[PDB]
């Protein structure tokens, strides 16, 4: 040995780079590569281990994001900005990043954050993500990793080992698997790593905990918004076929055998993918991402639901939760009648179209279903009333009923169910007030960046922070949020009896129990027999 | 002429008895005929016009009650006696009564009063239908009429002319044809006269106002607690044949032909009849009766949703509404889980087996569809919910909703509608108190009980019964149950629009609009549309 910043790994030295942080300092290693770049005839390919490296490889500045559709909806707009690639998008994306207390610890907590981005974007590089305020303030050893996404992670040709499907699921276990090879050298105990992620970030999560060639890297997880049974995150391997040949349709390709097809599509320059790749859904809808997860036989064994029926799936503990209002994020982008800069009241007709929209898949009898299930007949012209049920709508149906659905199955076999419930609105949020609770907005808080002075959190803001800091990193650490022996309000286990959960915000705690009930027992129960019966 | 207490009418000469009232004393005549008798093998027959007679016809004591079912559930208990014959039973019981203001009036406001009984039971002789302090208080002439009920008057071979169906109905019209005719000699102006009646009497009523043949017979309408559509009603004729034909199949008839049939069912003495009268219904319900009124193409000329929807019906002023827990009665009767000397808490068992009970006509589906509607998830085992959500559903899916549904289709086409919500339960009520306001106990206020000293009512329920009294004789007279000119509280008129309905108790009048909207969208609208799809 010789340096702090210096370590020797099983895939060869890597030398980091010292980070200044709330006036302190702490050691990060940044671009870490963890497998060969899938590039050329490797893309759509299960991912390969990186070949191990002569010299130093410097880890001091962040490495390239993943090939992906940008968005432009609101040039320079910072709520939607900070959402998008900060570095040079390339194939070559195979990377991890480390932040290090100093001095180095000997065997510390370890939490492996994934990213979200419905499964076609993301970046473990953003600003929100910047991993030294956590791993600086409660002493763990945080790693983000990436994992190729859109067609390049998710194409699906089921039957075909050249684009079998979920390559983006592999990347991120591959990711695990250094992480659990390796983090012993940058002072992390890989007996005690943490998964945790948000959204489709989260569903990841819940995937690794279903399949069994991912459960024995990791100790304990954790999701936000996200759950892997949600109706976005994975399709049918005949579903993810009909969408591998639309696009290649798209781009006038040899449509008669799965390698014609195949090598057609790895003649493509990565942006005549991302050009095409929205016009392979097949319906007109919000919330539907076109590569995805696909329920193989193989990453997953059988159907989600068997397997959290059957409890076949890691058993340890878990921490998840939802925000107040998932979704308006997806309902200022494509429904009609919502704009960034209006209070955007509902019209009746547009209420009647967003929930078509929201709810591609169901029929007629169903549509009027979850119309009566949210209008107030006393007031159905009510702008805000239309504005928020599409919210709930959307957030109920595509996040916290998923969530709800998963929690209650899981816990029946698990060791540990931690439940909450983020309903604080930022106090300098740049999204307007209609959006109330946005998707993807705790993430800020529990990567700690109200404890930065300039970014201009409130005081009980910086608090709310180091509580879910301290709550999430416990948690990682010992498979319970609550210091023992505290003298602080208790966080309730979640039990199939009583269900109980906490609020998240700067108030003093307060728990709570069935979290959404009424509408989850529609969502979860009644809607699908009616669709199934009709 | 010689005497107030003799009049002289069109059918011969009859007899009054003079009445004490309220200190006052009025004329009354009672048990006049209007039909022959519906004996022998007229029995199933339309009613025949009674022969004229000579002499003096003694009009001074009530006539005999039709031939029914009677209630032995609780023996000598006053809330359900009060509901039985009073009167000795016979198969002669086309009467009716007339109590007349003194001196007797020249041309003034008549009402005719039609009772209920769920069409299978029922009588005008009832100490709660004594119209003599309607007729002394308000100065109107008020008739009570009978009518054949059960198999009596309802048993239905459509296409036969023997048991052609719906006779009770044409028991009920030619007595407004004998009103039409005579009344002018009592001192009614046959120009003004409502008709009004309760539940089946208000179905009847509702009725007539559908049925060309009875139309030109009367001014306005007046409907408690039901409606003409009401799910238990009416039957289809291929329903009406397939209960008559095993009722005969209980008495051990002789089915080969609607001849032998009737004639078998004719020899049968009335008892006979009504020991085996429930065996007929075709599923294990409530709030079902085996001989109503059946949709023949005749008395109704289409189906009752076709003449609703495009006004094929007599257009007048209405005034109707509802009570507060119109299923109670029903429950306690029918349902497991409830009886009369506890507060019946249902256990989730006993709703789930009363839900079933209720809507006996649906799917499961269609049973997941209403539990889930009126369960609170967040406290489905409160036994006390459980109670009132059930008195809900069998009250919103047998009463209330389908008024609703003839009060918006009505008002379209209509000259004025009055819609009134009864929530008072009354000081005195020998029933238990999770009943609440039953079905059936707005009656004594609208015949002014309450003015009776000696029934124990309180000064306030004086004061209510006089304002609905008003009301009701004000809007007969008027068709406006407004005092013009009056400094006290306006009912407002229903309208399309607004909906404006009244509550009808102790407390200062307070307006509200939209009875019962959520839930009536789901009976009137979801519903059905989810049981014909599936
Ligand atoms: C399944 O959940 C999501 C689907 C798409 C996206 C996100 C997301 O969750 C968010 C927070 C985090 O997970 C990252 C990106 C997310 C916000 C940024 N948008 C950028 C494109 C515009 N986008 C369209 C979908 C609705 C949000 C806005 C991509
Ligand atoms: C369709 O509505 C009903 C069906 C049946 C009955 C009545 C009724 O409404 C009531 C008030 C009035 O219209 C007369 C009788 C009614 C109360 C007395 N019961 C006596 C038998 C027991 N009964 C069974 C049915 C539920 C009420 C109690 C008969
Ligand atoms: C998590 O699992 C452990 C066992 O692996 C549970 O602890 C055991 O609980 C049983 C029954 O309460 C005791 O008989 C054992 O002695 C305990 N063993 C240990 C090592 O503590 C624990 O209760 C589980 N927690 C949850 C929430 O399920
Ligand atoms: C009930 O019907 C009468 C007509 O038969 C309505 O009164 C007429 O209203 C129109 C339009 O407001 C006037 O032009 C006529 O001069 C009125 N005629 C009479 C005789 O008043 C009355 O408005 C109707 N009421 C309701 C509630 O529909
Ligand atoms: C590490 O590589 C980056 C590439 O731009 C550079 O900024 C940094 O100075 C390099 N340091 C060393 C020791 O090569
Ligand atoms: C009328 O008939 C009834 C029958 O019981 C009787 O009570 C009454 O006294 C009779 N009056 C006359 C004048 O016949």
């Amino acid at each position: 040995d010789h340096s702090e910043l210096l370590v020797n790994t099983k895939s060869g030295k890597v030398m980091g780079t010292r980070v200044p942080v709330l006036s302190s300092h702490i050691s990060a290693f940044l671009g870490i590569p963890f497998a060969e770049p899938p590039v050329g005839n490797m893309r759509f390919r299960r991912p390969e281990p990186k070949k191990p490296w002569s010299g130093v490889w410097n880890a001091s500045t962040y490495p390239n994001n993943c090939q992906q559709y940008v968005d432009e909806q609101f040039p320079g707009f910072s709520g939607s900005e900070m959402w998008n690639p900060n570095r040079e998008m390339s194939e070559d994306c195979l990377y991890l990043n480390i932040w290090v207390p100093s001095p180095r610890p000997k065997s510390t907590t370890v939490m492996v954050w994934i990213y979200g981005g419905g499964f076609y974007s993301g970046s473990s590089t953003l600003d929100v993500y910047n991993g030294k305020y956590l791993a600086y303030t409660e002493e763990v050893v945080l790693v983000s990793l990436s994992y190729r996404v859109g067609a390049f992670g998710f194409l699906a040709l089921h039957g075909s080992q050249e684009a079998p499907g979920n390559v983006g699921l592999l990347d991120q276990r591959m990711a695990l698997q250094w992480v659990h090879d390796n983090i012993q050298f940058f002072g992390g105990d890989p007996k005690t790593v943490t998964i945790f992620g948000e959204s489709a970030g989260g569903a990841s999560v819940g995937m690794h905990i279903l399949s069994p060639g991912s459960r024995d890297l990791f100790r304990r997880a954790i999701l936000q918004s996200g759950s892997p049974n949600c109706p976005w995150a994975s399709v049918s391997v005949a579903e993810g076929r009909r969408r591998a040949v639309e696009l290649g349709r798209n781009l006038n390709c040899n449509l008669n055998s799965d390698e014609e097809l195949i090598h057609c599509l790895r003649e493509k320059k990565p942006q005549e993918l991302i050009d095409v790749e929205w016009n392979v859904l097949p319906f007109d809808s919000i919330f539907r991402f076109s590569f995805v997860p696909v329920i193989d036989g193989e990453f997953f064994p059988t159907s989600l639901e068997s397997m959290l029926n059957s409890g076949n799936f890691k058993k340890t503990q878990i921490l998840l939760g939802v925000n107040k209002d998932e979704g308006s994020f997806f309902l200022l982008y494509g429904a009609p009648g919502f704009s960034k800069d209006s209070e955007s009241k509902i019209s009746r007709e547009d209420f009647m179209s967003g929930v078509k929209l929201s709810v591609p898949h169901a029929n007629d009898l169903g549509l009027d279903a979850v119309t009566l299930q949210y209008t107030d007949w006393m007031d159905d012209n009510n702008g805000i009333k239309n504005r928020d049920g599409l919210d709930d709508i959307v957030g109920d149906h595509n996040v916290i009923c998923p969530l709800m659905h998963f929690v209650n199955k899981y816990t029946k076999f698990g060791n540990g169910t931690y439940l909450y419930f983020f309903n604080h609105r930022a106090s300098n949020l740049v999204w307007p007030e209609w959006m109330g609770v946005i998707h993807g907005y705790e993430i800020e808080f529990v990567f700690g960046l109200p404890l930065v002075k300039e970014l201009n959190y409130t005081a009980e803001e910086e608090a709310l922070s180091r509580r879910i800091m301290h709550y999430w990193a416990t948690f990682a650490k010992t498979g319970n949020p609550n210091e023992p022996h505290s003298q602080e309000s208790k966080w309730p286990l979640f039990t199939t009896k009583e269900q109980k959960f906490i609020d998240l915000n700067t108030e003093p705690m307060k728990v709570h129990q069935r979290l959404r009930v009424q509408m989850c027992v529609f969502w979860n129960q009644f809607l699908p027999k009616l669709l199934n019966a009709t």
